[PDB]
């Protein structure tokens, strides 16, 4: 039950906890955010950082409120407060870094990064099919797009557990990843650990004892005991789940994962759920773990795959996961979370973030907001990662698509520089997407979330709303916009005419 | 809760309730069958009858217990005893079903009785797969064995709820059938109502509303206004299940099984689970019915495949349907169980009895006893149906192979006679397999379990023991050994000389 009370110091602003929550930070008086069982959608982890360079860490899951001018933290197990004597928001990022969640020296596959992201999802849904994925991968690459890594989503295997392609859907699935290959994709699947609970791999994973118990709301009932498996409702109905404290588990789903490597030529895996809401209730696992540490184990099998991508985090900090963002609306409400998430993650530990699907990333929401696209597209452009979804091509006019097309140009023309801090962030955990505050402190820019530094020397200021104007603060120093060419004085905000096609984007001369 | 209490007659003896309890039959002091929500692994009738005539019944389920001398029954519903002037247990019998489950007139295919049944389920357990069931089938032919119905058991499919062959191990179903019927067979697949609570068929099944709902373990909340699925352990795992009641559920297992017929040419199916058990506890299904009613309800689906077999069943009296005795172990116990069971399963309605598959129908039962398989086919012979599953060809030595070889010819020298009966059976009810008691009342045959009659007037009374000799209880009249053509005189106990290839006979000419 420990707790720990902290008055703001004049001024202080205060982010962390959870990345999906960003837009509601700096936390203002009446915050709320449990991290115990739950990672709000996405990653989560038991980090607070202040702009006056002050930081709470704990090796577990707390709850933060702000009350007044003061954080309440209750913490599961212990926690405590640091001051970084530098006295800014990243003086708070790189001690804490360094003391909790250091940087592993290793990247992900390089290929996520050196192309645009493909993923499945938005064009055909549940209808994944070796005919449609063909040629939605002939049509990345017939409208002149880069062939990248493309994401085969759910649905592509006969139940959960089998991991194997559905033969009624994929009759040659081999042929179809070697001519994939043959055109400059990478191939991932989606994965989980759920398990349609009446099969083959099922019974296979019970006699295992690989799966998660059910522990009959028995108090004294021992995992060595237990006999039925925990059953779990999510968002595609109901099924056993593995039981990430559990060795044989890893060794279980290796040996799937491998095997899709081995008979089909797949590259990587988007891993799906694990998120700690599905490890509540009466559950016993091996090594008695809390629901927080099973979505963080299912994080650590990607670090055996280097091309992966995970929604559902806790901690693995400085580790080479790609974090994507979770599932975005079609709404200009969440093309503006993309930046704030996006930084936000960064500091959790996260610089290889992937800001979701380009026009959104929640299949529901697919009365398409054309404008919205390109923004959507432009925001990703100088983003660590760009995934798209829906085919630009099929829900764009012409000159919209023009747009999409001159935001992958424009990437493609900045990818040294991605790349350059790309490879920086796997050394030393320096995000690759900086916000506003942590490379300009103290300088007016608590709550700038529409404009994100690439690196030091590039500020990116996306336009995330209708209309031909757009401001833009500049920190001190002069500018040079990339694209004009016309240099500005900094240290003041100013207003640049913007049509569909701008992307306004600043180097740092002074 | 509304009750009978019943005085024995002298010399009184009762059958009834369930099939898969009649080796406890006559009820003695001490038994108690319960009804309500147990169908005892195989077909129960809220039936009783007597050796005096008397019968009781009720519309719904009931416990029944005797106690000393006094038989008591208590009614969920409403029930009454009756008593058939002729004072023997065929008038009761022939009285309970024209009051309460008149004979329909119609017949399963016939193919079911004009040939052994074949069925894949021993011989390749859960690998169902396209190469070994023509394996299988070829062998049937090459061991000079008839080709007949083929039934391929659980596994065929995906998942549960998915009914399409699974094309990993049929790369082409509809070629393998063409090929079956071909050499002579017609094939059934197995088929329960239970989903795989993950998948697509589940969802489509939930947005529906064809399945069995969640009560939440509430008193008010009606069908109408519940989201979640009733999910039911079985013995394969963890499933969401049709509700029998919803006619949109009948619809969708039409959809289902039409499609079976139409893209592949499936001639029928085993129509598995629907145990009333399953149907207990928190659960809302569209018209409010009771667990029996839900195993009764997936009964009347059989009524539109006309070949059709069964395990379990509550009521269906009197229709063509095929009931099968449930699994039997390899064990001379329950080879003693064949005769009993399917004699009053005659009485309780079902005329159309098939005796589980030839050595035993329990996967975990497979020192194979040779001598029990012979004696098994043997008893199966001059029953209505006969069913292989483990191949004799593979477990007998020649001289056993020869002696089930022998059996099959007996059975087709003796088909005019099952047919006739059969064809009888439709338009009267009255069973092709009767019991000693049943022909012959009050001549001491109210515990003679292995001896029955085939129709009128032939006495079969397989061996169900090692040894060389075999009691045999004729009853008055003259008995015609069919093979050797021997006439005994009746009213008393024979003793009769027996090889591993004799099935004793006997023809009444008195
Ligand atoms: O069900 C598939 C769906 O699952 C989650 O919502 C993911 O975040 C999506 O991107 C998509 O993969
Ligand atoms: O799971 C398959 C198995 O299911 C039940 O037990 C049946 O009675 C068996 O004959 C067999 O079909
Ligand atoms: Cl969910
Ligand atoms: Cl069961």
């Amino acid at each position: 039950q420990q707790s720990l009370h902290i008055p703001l110091l004049k001024g202080e602003c205060w982010w962390g906890a959870a990345v999906n929550r960003a837009h509601d930070m700096p936390l203002q008086p009446g915050a709320f955010i449990q991290l115990n069982g739950d990672v709000s959608g996405n990653q989560a982890v038991p980090l607070l950082l202040s702009s006056a360079g002050r930081y709470v860490w704990s090796d577990q899951p707390f709850s933060v409120k702000r009350e007044g001018d003061i954080l309440s933290i209750s913490f599961t197990g212990t926690g405590a407060l640091y001051t970084a004597s530098g006295g800014s928001l990243k003086d708070a990022w790189g001690e804490a870094a360094a003391r909790f969640f250091p940087a592993s020296g290793r990247l992900p596959d390089t290929s996520l990064f050196t192309a645009p992201q493909y993923n499945t999802w938005i064009e055909l849904i549940y209808n994944q099919n070796q005919e449609d994925i063909l040629r939605y991968a002939r049509d990345i690459v017939a409208n002149g797009f880069p062939p990248g890594v493309l994401m085969i989503d759910d649905n592509w295997f006969p139940y959960y557990g089998n991991f194997s392609f559905r033969k009624d859907r994929f009759p040659d699935a081999a042929g179809m990843i070697s001519t994939l290959h043959g055109m400059g994709f990478k191939v991932m699947l989606w994965v989980c650990p759920f398990l349609s609970p009446d099969t083959e791999a099922f019974r296979e994973a019970l006699a295992k004892r690989i799966v998660l118990f059910d522990s009959k709301g028995s108090d004294t009932l021992q995992w060595q005991h237990a006999v039925d498996p925990a059953i779990v409702h999510w968002w595609n109905g109901y099924s056993a789940v593995l039981d990430g404290s559990n060795p044989d588990a890893v060794t279980w789903m290796r040996e799937k994962l491998d095997g899709l490597q081995q008979q089909y030529g797949i590259d990587g895996f988007k891993f799906d759920a694990g998120d700690a809401e599905f490890y509540l209730g009466n559950i016993l696992s091996r090594e008695k773990i809390g629901a927080n540490e099973q979505c963080e184990r299912w994080g650590r099998i990607g670090l055996l795959y280097p091309m992966n991508e995970y929604r559902a985090m806790w901690k693995n900090g400085g580790q080479p996961l790609v974090e994507r963002l979770r599932d975005k609306y079609h709404t200009w409400e969440d093309v503006r979370k993309l930046i704030p998430h996006a930084s936000l993650a960064g500091l959790l530990g996260y610089s290889f973030v992937c800001p979701d699907m380009i026009g959104g990333g929640d299949f529901s929401s697919f009365k398409l907001d054309q404008e919205l696209i390109v923004r959507s597209a432009q925001c990703h452009a100088l983003m660590p990662m760009m995934q798209f979804s829906v085919a630009p091509w099929r829900v764009l006019d012409s000159s919209q698509l023009q747009a999409v097309k001159n935001a992958v140009a424009l990437r493609r023309q900045m990818l040294p520089e991605i790349m350059k801090y790309t490879r920086e962030a796997a050394v030393t955990g320096m995000p690759v997407l900086r916000s506003m505050e942590f490379v300009f402190p103290h300088q007016g820019f608590e709550r700038v979330e529409d404009q994100f530094m690439l690196g030091d020397n590039y500020l990116v200021a996306p336009v995330l709303e209708k209309g031909s104007v757009r401001k833009i603060k500049l920190p001190k120093g002069r500018w040079q916009e990339i694209q004009s060419g016309k240099v500005y004085r900094g240290g003041e905000t100013i207003e640049l005419k913007v049509t569909l096609n701008t992307i306004p984007c600043f180097k740092r001369t002074t």
